[PDB]
């Protein structure tokens, strides 16, 4: 009887092997086994609705990256924006920003600070895959019941248009990340973004290998439930400034040191002013003026500015074999190197300059999100820097930086409605961004609240104009324009699916009913 | 509790529920039970709940527009962004069952109107927009008060708790659920619910087909247990009666003399009972279309009137001598009386039955033939008045004539009575009414004492309209779609949100942690 236990084991295993054999995975690394995953299933196999969507975006998304050209979406609220959506856009975005102040699982709102509880996400995915699968058996419905010759009037809309979720920072350590993963997959997402900040917090992020970690929780979890689930890994060291800690090595080039001696540390001197009354923006106006006289930097100037002004022969010959010696090597060997080309430990202290909280300030910019977009590169199926401002030339640096070391990294980009695209563009220049940026590798864009401002404004332009002028205002802003644009919704009972479950009840009760809510005198016949 | 006083408490607490149901808010409102029978019901922990606080404002706004024969109007709210938008102008909101269906059902699963979501659905959205309105009102005094009071002037005020009025359907069961349902609302934020005299399990939106009511006693009790829950809870709750009579044909059954005069019977004693036929019809493979017209043509043979017409008809053409006497006589003798009392009065009047039969017509469900329309109607919401806050008839059409009809004839015998419409988008608007008239109705349907007005499924629209403009340019001139259609728009018109982390509370959550960290 433990006979089949191994058996089945292997049998398993050996089904595991060959998926992960498949073209999905090629640009993937696992640093575990197919017996660890088999391991830790159990015996009710099941193929997640939301597999099928994983697959469909996968094929999108390499079909794309290779014409060099982008899909794009934006941030959807709720199913009515979904379905209308369904008809120009081949992906559907779910916004954390959105989820925040318009979809907490507690229905507390509030900034965008991933303080919502976990469920809060995944659940709005639930929500707008859930109405997917609905129109879509609704109009399967609606256009077998004609002859196909009488079809070509029908609409035909795709709407199981993938959709890519915000996890945020995964909310919490690895057994959240995974569950959360789980809730994703069981819910329907195609694909998941995750971002190297810490969570419940000048932007902080983890280590390196604690995001690499992140992704590998994702990638384990869908492993288990065999999907297809697309990882998407974020960085936010475009802007960030801290660090939680610093005991990755890969790190250790952007972090800052103090290199003044005469400081006494930060911290210890923050806590003796904060004692002795003194605060508000007056402490805020010390940290400012002690950090700008540690002249901070890294371990790697500070050795080079430490030979261009001590006493040594050859200051161009010792520098480039320092560099040679020491670039991309933890500080504890970079310091083992300067001190033996120096003959002296020169002064470097990066835990002075920490915040209240212990954080390491941070080198971030375009280059620390290069370095670190690399070492996520075969973890994740796709790639984001968040950006300050729609800069071209910056995202083209970033996708050369990327690509001169894993040239088919699949790139993702943020159309962020912070931005002005006004003062940051002429309008020939915005109708050609998204395109331009395909070319660099930029293959899944998304404005992330784009659902948001199209729901503010048409509420403050209807109700304004509805408080002013009356039901006059219905019909000129909402009702004839849906009829002149013949948007779906406008016969609102047949695009519920009215129609739909009609036939329903009928098919259970003889092939008629007297309570079909589409017959007789409905007032959508008042619609053409 | 220890016992020695527990009567004292009880006592106490019951004079404590006299006097507040003495307030003018009551002064309409019928109770068929006691203070006593409350208070018996009640536990040791009561709570004021803040949905309370927006009841007595509703009622407040509503109290005054009626007074002065003005409406307070809204729409059907979507989530939360919408409300906020809608707060600056409209001081209510209305939560739809219809676009609940749609968008928000408890299950995720969508579907038509039909109530058949789980019944925690509209007070969840109640709850969703409540909480919300809430976190607002909070972000704006923090932001208001953080400046000295001679430089606000520029500030935003504006009045984010504007009370909710949301969709009851029909109760979703029985009195038991309708109880349990009210209880919900109240606890998640209502100020006030609708609840309509349709039959669960059928229920349909008002402007579609196939719609059955419940006896005039059946919603009568639903509206008690209403005010029972709300009287338990101690809310102020605002109770709106729904009626679907103006385009109903059918009714689940015949138990209430009231709806006798409306109910529809065969006159032709050569047919055999519709069902009897159905059944055979069925039973040997028939089906559709084809069951659909034995069942269409039975109907007309049976040549359906109520039975007051009959009897009127049967004097018409019999032998009788003085026949517009025994038609006075009738008529008098008749009226609102159940059929059982007034087929007394026929026999003896004529001296013999005349044939008539409402089982006959009953379809496979058991329903009656109803004989629906504005008379329907308002009988129907004569009864329901001292069991509601205001009454709602649904129409086909925006038709100020019989908006006034029915106004006219609930007043003639509530003269005070609070009436509220529903600016519907099942119209089509543009051929229903010229543009000039559109921008008058409002006004004109509130001197009629529609004191309150609601386009049911204007969030749905609103939404699907811009998201469909957007989506489609977005998808064909990218981003330059974005700043043409959206974020200048926005702009220009002042928008609130374009700001979005301002919007969103960000510097009241920056100044929470502030506050708790130094
Ligand atoms: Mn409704």
């Amino acid at each position: 009887n433990p006979d089949i236990e191994d058996e089945l084991f292997q049998k398993e295993v050996e089904a595991v092997k060959t998926w992960w054999s498949d073209s999905r995975w090629r640009q993937t690394k696992r640093p575990f086994t197919a017996e660890q995953i088999v391991s830790k299933r159990g015996y009710l196999p099941i193929d997640y609705a939301s597999n099928t969507q994983a697959k469909k975006l996968w094929k999108i998304l390499e079909h794309r990256f290779e014409n060099r050209d982008a899909s794009y979406t934006y941030g959807c609220l709720e199913p009515t924006m979904v379905t209308q959506m369904a008809k120009y856009l081949d992906t559907v975005y779910v916004s954390g920003w959105q989820s925040s102040s318009t979809a907490s699982a507690s229905d507390e709102p509030g900034p965008d600070l991933a303080d919502y509880p976990y469920t809060t996400v995944p659940n709005k995915v639930g929500h707008l895959f859930m109405a997917q699968l609905f129109h879509d058996r609704k109009q399967r419905q609606e256009r077998l019941s004609v002859p196909k010759e009488q079809r070509a009037n029908l609409l035909n809309i795709d709407y199981l248009r993938p959709i890519v979720a915000d996890a945020d920072t995964g909310h919490g350590g690895l057994t959240a990340v995974m569950k959360l993963t789980k809730l994703f997959i069981e819910k329907g997402a195609a694909g998941i973004h995750i971002e190297d900040q810490a969570p419940g917090t000048g932007k902080v992020l983890v280590p390196i290998q604690e995001h690499i970690n992140r992704l590998v929780a994702i990638r384990a979890q869908a492993d288990i439930m065999g999907s297809d689930l697309l990882a998407i890994a974020r960085t936010d060291a475009e802007a960030a400034t801290l660090l939680s800690t610093n005991i990755d090595p890969r790190d250790h080039a952007f972090i800052l040191g103090s290199t003044n001696s005469t400081l006494k540390p930060l911290n210890d001197l923050m806590i003796a002013a904060e004692a002795t009354g003194k605060s508000g923006a007056e402490l805020q106006r010390i940290e400012d003026e002690w950090l700008a006289k540690a002249n901070l930097s890294s371990f790697d100037d500070a050795v080079a500015a430490a030979i261009d002004a001590g006493s040594f022969s050859d200051k161009a010959g010792i520098k480039q074999e320092y560099t040679s010696r020491a670039k991309g090597k933890s500080n504890f060997e970079a310091r083992a190197v300067a001190r033996q080309l120096l003959g002296r430990d020169i002064f470097f202290d990066w835990d002075a300059p920490r915040t209240r909280e212990g954080y390491f300030r941070l080198k971030g910019g375009c280059d620390c999100a290069v370095n670190r977009a690399i070492a996520y590169a075969p973890y994740c199926d796709a790639i984001w820097m968040e950006s300050k401002l729609p800069d071209f030339a910056q995202a083209e640096q970033f996708a050369q930086g990327v690509h001169a070391v894993w040239p088919e990294k699949k790139l993702a980009y943020n159309l962020s409605p912070s931005f002005n695209w006004k003062t940051a563009m002429p309008r020939d220049e915005q109708e050609t961004y998204i395109r331009r940026l395909a070319k660099l590798g930029y293959c899944w864009q998304f404005i992330t609240l784009a659902g948001l401002h199209t729901t503010a404004l048409i509420s403050d332009q209807f109700a304004k104009a509805y408080s002013t002028v009356g039901m006059r205002a219905y019909g000129e802003l909402v009702q004839e324009p849906e009829m002149d644009q013949k948007v779906d919704v406008v016969k609102h009972q047949k695009w519920s699916g009215a129609t739909y479950v009609d036939e329903l009840q009928k098919m259970v009760t003889g092939g008629i009913s007297s309570t079909a809510a589409m017959g007789a005198g409905v007032t959508e016949d008042q619609f053409k």
